[PDB]
């Protein structure tokens, strides 16, 4: 697996920091035009990330079309993706207008409501049955259906209705539970256990729309997701598969969101992630 002779390379020369600045310094910078306007500041999370004009996720309202979130397309792969902040409380109503319009059918949650102290997003989805939520600002109802709560990660049913017009939607809830406060997962295997039942779902597939994953700056997470995601993929449409190169795959997820994968811990768990899973792909 050279991935992984590349991988053990840098182990043992303590390289990852080095590498990751490299890209970096090669990552692309675009206009943000948008997020940073006046009427659209209450809008953001802040610390947090900008979306590039070029690739930022339009509302269809008429009057404030912003939305702190991105369209990530893959062409080889045949993925996109939707990476977005962790919504705030003046932005729940937003966060499921997109999901709506977008014809998603998965939201994957790689945090806690509450970490290390302090609120990383609002709670953006009801807690029980028979107290659903109605966002009056964007015309929505959101009812939980079902919970699964397991061992690292917990699924949820959905229902999400459009008020002006009686439609109603199944959206599906992903959410893993166990991404420590400090640092990343000693193995990936509970991420990749957790990976490949989104998979299952069908949330990923081209029947539906994109996915809609959450990144919260401080706790970029969920770069690591697509780009495990999106290699993986790779590995099994080439001819070739040892051409898979994270790098260039993660330098192309650049293009359309700034900051992707947070860290050297981050870049290197990323590695992990896929040499496992290539290994566990060939049985
Ligand atoms: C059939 C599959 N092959 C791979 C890889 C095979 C070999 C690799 C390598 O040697 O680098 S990656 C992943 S899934």
């Amino acid at each position: 697996m050279e991935m992984e002779k590349e991988f053990e390379q840098i182990d043992k020369s303590g390289s990852w920091a080095a590498i990751y600045q490299d890209i970096r310094h090669e990552a692309s910078d675009f206009p943000s035009r948008v997020a940073k306007l006046p009427k659209n500041k209450n809008r953001n999370r802040y610390r947090d990330v900008s979306p590039f004009d070029h690739s930022r996720i339009k509302l269809h309202q008429e009057d404030n079309d912003y939305i702190n979130a991105s369209l990530i397309k893959m062409e080889e792969a045949q993925r996109s993706y939707i990476l977005t902040q962790g919504p705030l409380p003046n932005t729940v109503g937003h966060f499921w207008e997109m999901v709506w319009e977008q014809k998603s059918r998965g939201v994957v949650m790689l945090n806690r409501v509450m970490e290390k102290g302090s609120l990383k997003c609002a709670q953006y989805w009801p807690q029980k049955e028979e107290k659903e939520m109605i966002f009056e600002d964007t015309n929505l109802k959101l009812t939980l259906i079902s919970e699964d709560i397991k061992s690292y990660y917990t699924v949820r049913q959905l229902e999400l209705e459009n008020l002006t017009t009686q439609e109603t939607r199944e959206i599906l809830h992903f959410h893993y539970t166990t991404w420590p406060d400090f640092g990343v997962p000693e193995s990936p295997a509970s991420f990749l256990n957790f990976l490949f039942k989104v998979r299952e779902s069908g949330s990923l597939s081209p029947e539906h729309g994109p996915v809609v994953v959450h990144c919260s700056a401080g706790i970029g997470r969920s770069g690591t997701f697509c780009l495990a995601d999106t290699c993986l993929l790779l590995m099994d449409k080439r001819k070739d598969p040892s051409s898979v190169d994270i790098k260039k795959v993660l330098l192309e997820m650049r293009k359309f969101r700034m900051g992707l994968i947070q860290t050297a811990d981050q870049l290197r768990f990323s590695y992990l992630a896929v040499i496992e899973g290539a290994k566990f792909i060939m049985g």
